[PDB]
């Protein structure tokens, strides 16, 4: 069954506040289980993720807190605090903190 | 197929910027044509939408400008820009403005 998960139901909290955010440790949370959709909540500094990543379906970035730079191709995009991007579809992209930062991912796996 | 839609994909932009509030009228975007999950941006201004929702699937709520207010059950739940709260699949709820506002729905079809 397809399920969110880790998410409050009674009292509202900030996204941001859901995650920690460290300097030299990456964390990440699964806020779905699913198998059509990946929700996940990612925190990182710098460099000390960033993978190139090419994914099979669309997703969404969302910054919650802190900058980040999105690279792909011809490109260095700039991100800060509320920014959404999309990045379709086997668009081989590599996402860096400018310090720490923390974001949402929306990955449909379709 | 599932894909993303209606959002920046070269230059990023804030989520609230991509729909306007109107006091007397409600607006909606859809962010993703998918069979497995709904993806919207909503505004409206107090009780101007306001039906009584049960959904199949897990909803999440974020709340990206002004103030609302969700009833279930035994609870007004109050909430403010940055707030997420999750709905869980069958709970009968509600979501009213204090004044005008902005969010994002996400609801798993499933």
């Amino acid at each position: 069954m397809a399920r969110l998960k880790n998410l409050p139901q009674e009292r509202p909290l900030p996204l941001a506040s859901l995650i920690e955010a460290r300097e030299n440790q990456v964390l990440s949370m699964a806020l779905a289980q699913s198998d059509r959709v990946q929700i996940s909540l990612f925190s990182f500094a710098d460099g000390e993720s960033v993978s190139e990543e090419e994914y099979f379906g669309d997703t969404l970035y969302l910054i919650l807190q802190g900058e980040a730079v999105i690279t792909f191709d011809d490109q260095k995009i700039d991100l800060v605090p509320e920014d959404v991007l999309m990045v379709p579809a086997h668009k081989i992209h590599a996402i860096a903190g400018k310090g720490r930062f923390k974001m949402l991912q929306i990955t449909l796996i379709d």
